[PDB]
């Protein structure tokens, strides 16, 4: 193709960030030549996922997104047969080794109670936690339980923000945020 | 040779994991070659060896597992002739700074009652600890005192029981339990 | 899947040539889990080209396989509208600079007079050249010119052997060979 | 040129300090070249911001000093339109991501005092946290509150009577005193 | 400001190479944000250099651009005052140990004879061996003397027309060709 | 020369310490392939030492030994000249910014009392704190501050016999005991 | 044990050398703590081979020592089922692809023509080549065929002799020669 | 000290070389930081040693200068046990595999004349080559056998008029001149 928006993605992540991402989007049928904005909402939720893990303690967190799907689910069953919580009914983010529990992280461009809505209407499992990230700052979690502390949640909005304002400065961000 | 459990080893386990445990069976007379379960064993502990002295302090554990048979001897006699607590009959795994005490790392397919009896009841020195896991996701130590926190502990199951998923995916674990 | 082709290829390729084949897979519709045969085939074939082009001096080969669809084609229209050879309706696997001429390599489990004669049937631009090789140390290439020198040629076929022979000790190479 | 000063700026900071002293005083028209005083200014403001945010958690900081005008200017958009904190009029060197706040660096030749009444008279956003230190041992904060603690910024003036006794030691001190 | 096409070059070019242009570009006043049609440009020429100094032997060529203005021209007097060879009187791109001669090389998007007859009539200094290549696959030198092997001069244009292509591919190359 | 003490140190000591002990001897007129036994002597203090450092925080302590005369005394005048403490008139081996106070590390074949008696005899400045480890597990310090953890401290001197055993595995130990 | 050959041994040779001797020794049932006379002639055997195949072009050798017997054999076996050679009896060192045939490398401690006399006589196959070399700087190969080039060989005895002295400089050599 | 000699010497010059000049002063009991101007010779010297082994083939050379007098002299032992060429009565600098001789290599401020006149004169052993540098480009060999090729030799007097430029651009050339 050639769109501006496929450069500028290789440009502002990382570049196993792009490889991943890239893995995931064929593995479920999707081009990322052709799907640039769906191309830069995976790559903005895997470094949010990143940066979340590397929150808190050495061996808190178990990544689960990153994986390609027989991989993951393998890693969710020893969890579940291990620990003995509920297997979900859909692919987690994460498992938290610290307060027992799956964790599903959410980057939006609306309102955060919105997607949350969704999220929660589809994870039949109430017990997997959910966390939702905005591109504006805003934050929300089950039970008002962040999990992490104050100060790496922040470093992860400022993230978000920064790619907000880059998009919109080689203009992106109008087709990006009228596109979830 | 050419067996389907030995290309798993070298595929499932980390390079240095795999050299090691060749260099331990090699010299108590052993072939990787054809004492395949043996050597998803010994890789398999080797790996829970060195998960557990990852958890806790930086200077908290002495890996004595993997060391050569006269070096490992070696630092038992320092680790004896400084602290000053009793020489062990056989070579222990570790040895814990903060508890002043060895451990003794096993792996099971079994119950982790059987092979604590049976380990139990070869080490004759009462002050080695004992810390047993299984394939299953149980753990049973001496005294109930389990040494590391929740979440490392949680992260040496886990692992074990996606070995255990992968070996029974290609077909290698009802050979691999029943050898024991 | 959980097969012993898998695990095995792997084992014997390097790890870049085992991404590469598996990015080739997946981007024609292809599963290497399932596909193990075709997995080792791509690997194999990959690797005979990174060898070919290893052969000869520095800037002499422009290699076109490993690359994307994409990308391999912008490549040979590069070639092409520079050097002024016809366009290739099929994606060739090198260049040569120094005889300036496309070059399709070919691996082959029958007789190596049977796949050129496929391959040279296939390739309608006569201009391309074709070098054919076999698993049993066999060569033959259009014109009689093998453009590489002995040595290097010698060093291609014995690789292919020592691949057969780790196959056939595994008992992996009879669905190989009766599988082209 | 070829001056004294500038080899020794070179010999005593890392190189990718001095690299990034030379961008950001080549971004505003300075030569290193010719102005050797202020190109040792630069690198050594340069190392105690960095030293600066190695004290503390792993998250706490976000390192503003070192980047382009562009970025780090985006960067203090990204942290104020998320934080909720007032936008300040000049670029600060950090923030805190634990106390909330903006934080300016100050190296000084003459006394803490004087310096921070020019850089409190400067910064009219009275919520940027300003942290002043001194080539003799000196240190100043606003509110008595320093921040770090006492032995991160013990390191940092350590540090700073040893760059001012290698610059006596060859004689470039008093030039680089009486210029500031 | 947030230019396409200056997120292609960043994406199409080394790293280094863009570090090397945005230096050259800065030191002669210019700035590759806005510049960008003139930041390709400058990378592109300045990867034809360096794959220029590519070809040959391991000492044959001594590379003058890409340095600094003065260190670029201390390396020019170093050769002149050993070689015996005329200062050239503007800063040459490489120089022929073999050849005895400073090489100017010149990418260019018109045709390669009129930035020659251009190139030749700046440079007074008739020793300089000057050497033109062109994006579409054409190039020409002094005296028909192209000093490299063809395999190496076609490496370098089959680059030049790979970057034609991607600029084309994303729209950039129609406003690329006519800024010369 | 050609002695077994010399090839032991080079196999026993960490390059990085061998070549820091060799430039120390040699700095102060000694050899290390006649002075074999202190050659010995002085890598085990260097290793202490830096393993002394290992322990704590992470800019706890400031390492003197191991640099030249001049660069030693350098740091030394700086850690005075900001804390405030009395500049020692030997030099020692760390300072605490922990405690405010200097470290003089000992290593000893004999009683750790004989030579705290010596080396407290020596330094007349009271305030630098003095820490002796002997080669059979005993240790002493100031005021029975023993500045790091017990864990830190028990592997300084897990160590120490290490170096013991290999010592008297190949006889050197007695030598090296009645040389001190 | 504790022998000053040993520690001789780990100093003088490559690390990997000295690994890929220790795998070979426990490979037929011997100890190089205690075999330290046949620890050095491994490793210095090896070495050589390794000098050996470094001279000449990139693809002339296929290195045979230095791997374990199983997969020597395997190469062994794709090298003859594609030249057409006859198998060995024994396994050689390397394999010619520019003379097309296996070399046996051999070191001796006492006369050249000794040692292949019972070289000679063991190898069946006439068609394997010999090439002998000597601590004291004589060589001596089949038909006068030396294969590399004079400095190559040259380099090889070089390195000889200086082994040779290294020895004798710590008194081992007059054991080590007296043992062959 | 603090010398802007010596400042310039470590940012001039490798630090490898660095080192290796600051070990052979101080071997023979002198200091760069008293002897700056020796300082910058040895490590000149140094460079192009390197840099003239650097041109020809692979194992042309064997550098004697670098090491340390015991080991330095342990090459030239077995290089003249091995050749059979004459012991020279002082250490050369480098060995030529190809010409079976021994290089003395001679760095210039004077005339080349005045120094080979005196390196003739001391080195008695008459078969050991000669070849000398001078900073203004100049070179001369014994009996004009300058044994690297013209390209390699260009390089080096390329190299060492720069140096002399940047000395003279900070004012130390005029004391380096008259100091020989
Ligand atoms: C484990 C490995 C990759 C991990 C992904 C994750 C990446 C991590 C890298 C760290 C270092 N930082 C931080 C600074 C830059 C950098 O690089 N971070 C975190 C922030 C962004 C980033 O990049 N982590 C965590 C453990 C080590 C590691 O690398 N992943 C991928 C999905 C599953 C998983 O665990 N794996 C596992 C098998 C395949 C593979 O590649
Ligand atoms: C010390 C060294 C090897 C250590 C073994 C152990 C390996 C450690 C590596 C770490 C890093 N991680 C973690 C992520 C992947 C990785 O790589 N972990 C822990 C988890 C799995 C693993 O691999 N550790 C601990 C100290 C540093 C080190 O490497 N061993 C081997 C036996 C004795 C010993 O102390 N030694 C010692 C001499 C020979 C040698 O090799
Ligand atoms: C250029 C780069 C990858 C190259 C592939 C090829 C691999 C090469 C690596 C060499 C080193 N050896 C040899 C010893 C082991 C090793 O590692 N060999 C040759 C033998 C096997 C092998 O592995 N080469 C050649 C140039 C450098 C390089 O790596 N490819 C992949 C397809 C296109 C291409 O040019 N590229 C290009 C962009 C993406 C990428 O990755
Ligand atoms: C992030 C990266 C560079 C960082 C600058 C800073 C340098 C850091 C390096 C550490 C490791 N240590 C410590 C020992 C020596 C060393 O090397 N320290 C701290 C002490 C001196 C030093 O050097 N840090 C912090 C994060 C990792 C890193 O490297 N910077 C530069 C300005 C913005 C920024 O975050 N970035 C960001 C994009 C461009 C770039 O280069
Ligand atoms: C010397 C050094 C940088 C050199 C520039 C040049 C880069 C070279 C790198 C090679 C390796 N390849 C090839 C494959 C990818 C890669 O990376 N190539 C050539 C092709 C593209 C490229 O990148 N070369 C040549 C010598 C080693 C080196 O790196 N330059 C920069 C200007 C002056 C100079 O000599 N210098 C010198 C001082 C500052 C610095 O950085
Ligand atoms: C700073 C640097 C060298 C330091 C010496 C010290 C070595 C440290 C290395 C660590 C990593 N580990 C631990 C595992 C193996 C290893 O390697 N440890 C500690 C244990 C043994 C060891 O080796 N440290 C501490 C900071 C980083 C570093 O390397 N030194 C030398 C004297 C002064 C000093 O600060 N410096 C400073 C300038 C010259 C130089 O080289
Ligand atoms: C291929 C690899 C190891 C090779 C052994 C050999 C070692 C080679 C290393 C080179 C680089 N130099 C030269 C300077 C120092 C150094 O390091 N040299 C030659 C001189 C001494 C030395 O060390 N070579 C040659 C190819 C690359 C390589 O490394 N071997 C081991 C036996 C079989 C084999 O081919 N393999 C193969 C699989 C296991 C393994 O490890
Ligand atoms: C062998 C090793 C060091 C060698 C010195 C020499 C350095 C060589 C490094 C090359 C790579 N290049 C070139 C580009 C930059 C660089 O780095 N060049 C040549 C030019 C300048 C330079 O630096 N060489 C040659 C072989 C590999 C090596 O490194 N020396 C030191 C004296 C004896 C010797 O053989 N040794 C030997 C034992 C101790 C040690 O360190
Ligand atoms: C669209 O198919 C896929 C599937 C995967 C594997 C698992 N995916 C997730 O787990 C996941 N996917 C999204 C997401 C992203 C873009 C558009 C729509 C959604 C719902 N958002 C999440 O937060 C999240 O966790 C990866 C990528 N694409
Ligand atoms: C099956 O679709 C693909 C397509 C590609 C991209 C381009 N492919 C080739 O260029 C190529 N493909 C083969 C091959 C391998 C397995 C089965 C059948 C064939 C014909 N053999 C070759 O020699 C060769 O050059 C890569 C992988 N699979
Ligand atoms: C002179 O223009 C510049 C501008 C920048 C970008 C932002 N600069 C700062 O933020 C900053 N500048 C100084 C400083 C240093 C030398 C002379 C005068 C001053 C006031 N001191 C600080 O503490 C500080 O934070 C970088 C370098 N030079
Ligand atoms: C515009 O000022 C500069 C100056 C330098 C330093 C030396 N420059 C060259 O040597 C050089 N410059 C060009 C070029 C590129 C863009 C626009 C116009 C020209 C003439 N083309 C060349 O071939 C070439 O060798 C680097 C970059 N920009
Ligand atoms: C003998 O001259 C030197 C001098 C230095 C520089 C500073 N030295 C120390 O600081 C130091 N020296 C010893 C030590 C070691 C061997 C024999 C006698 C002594 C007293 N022991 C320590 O504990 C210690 O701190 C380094 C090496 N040798
Ligand atoms: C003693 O068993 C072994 C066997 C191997 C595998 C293959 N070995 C060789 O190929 C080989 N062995 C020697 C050698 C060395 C010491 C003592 C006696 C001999 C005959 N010399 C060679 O030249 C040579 O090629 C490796 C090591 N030890
Ligand atoms: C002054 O003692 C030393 C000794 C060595 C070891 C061997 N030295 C040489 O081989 C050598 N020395 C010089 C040189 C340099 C400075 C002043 C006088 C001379 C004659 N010039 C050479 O060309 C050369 O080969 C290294 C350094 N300094
Ligand atoms: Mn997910
Ligand atoms: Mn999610
Ligand atoms: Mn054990
Ligand atoms: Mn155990
Ligand atoms: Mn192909
Ligand atoms: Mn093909
Ligand atoms: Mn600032
Ligand atoms: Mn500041
Ligand atoms: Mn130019
Ligand atoms: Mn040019
Ligand atoms: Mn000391
Ligand atoms: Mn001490
Ligand atoms: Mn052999
Ligand atoms: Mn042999
Ligand atoms: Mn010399
Ligand atoms: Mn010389």
């Amino acid at each position: 193709r050639g769109s501006h928006m496929e450069d500028f993605v290789r440009q502002c992540f990382n570049p196993m960030i792009v490889e991943l991402a890239e893995k995931a989007m064929k593995e479920y049928g999707e081009d990322p030549k052709i799907e640039t904005n769906k191309f830069a909402a995976t790559c903005t939720h895997l470094e949010v996922c990143f940066m979340y893990s590397d929150g808190g303690s050495k061996h808190r967190f178990e990544i689960i997104e990153g994986r390609d799907r027989i991989m993951a689910w393998t890693v969710v069953n020893s969890i579940c047969n291990t620990t003995g919580v509920e297997k979900p009914k859909f692919l987690p983010d994460l498992y938290d080794y610290k307060e027992n529990r799956f964790i599903e992280i959410g980057v939006t461009r609306r309102e955060v109670h919105i997607y949350y809505l969704e999220k929660a209407n589809k994870i039949k499992s109430e017990k997997t936690h959910i966390h939702i990230f905005s591109f504006t700052g805003e934050e929300m979690a089950t039970k008002a339980d962040y999990t992490l502390d104050e100060e790496s949640r922040a470093r992860i909005k400022t993230r978000l923000f920064t790619i907000r304002q880059e998009m919109a400065s080689r203009s992106l961000w109008d087709s990006f945020r009228q596109s979830e």
